[PDB]
């Protein structure tokens, strides 16, 4: 369900000089850029696409520190325990923060990437 982006990035890999590897990265830097919106001067994120099932998942990166520094964005070494304790201070962790309506907007947002890829491709 919602898996054309796959078939999207296949008909530009047909194209000579045209990689879709790069395509791919596309589709990720709209879907983090469109949610950044959202909270950019508020916190960072790094969102994961998986072209094998067409899926998506957004991850916020906290700075793991013995005590909070950085009031926009940080994560306690305890907290950071609690899910994975092999943590360490100075390292990042990566939490869930996808909405729950995420879902379709992949498709929007790789459909809407994956298209420009096409138009600009013939454009020069």
């Amino acid at each position: 369900m919602s898996s054309e982006l796959l078939d999207a990035l296949t008909i530009l890999e047909k194209e000579k000089g045209i990689s879709k590897e790069i395509i791919i990265e596309a589709i990720e830097a709209a879907l983090i850029s469109a949610y950044k919106r959202n909270f950019n001067q508020a916190q960072n994120v790094r969102v994961d696409l998986n072209r094998e099932t067409g899926s998506i998942r957004v991850f916020a990166r906290k700075d793991v520190v013995d005590e909070v520094y950085d009031q926009r964005l940080e994560i306690s070494i305890e907290e950071a325990q609690g899910i994975h304790p092999e943590y360490m201070v100075g390292d990042v962790v990566e939490i869930e923060v996808t909405p729950k309506d995420f879902g379709r907007i992949a498709a929007q947002t790789a459909k809407q990437v994956v298209t420009q890829r096409v138009r600009e491709a013939e454009r020069g």
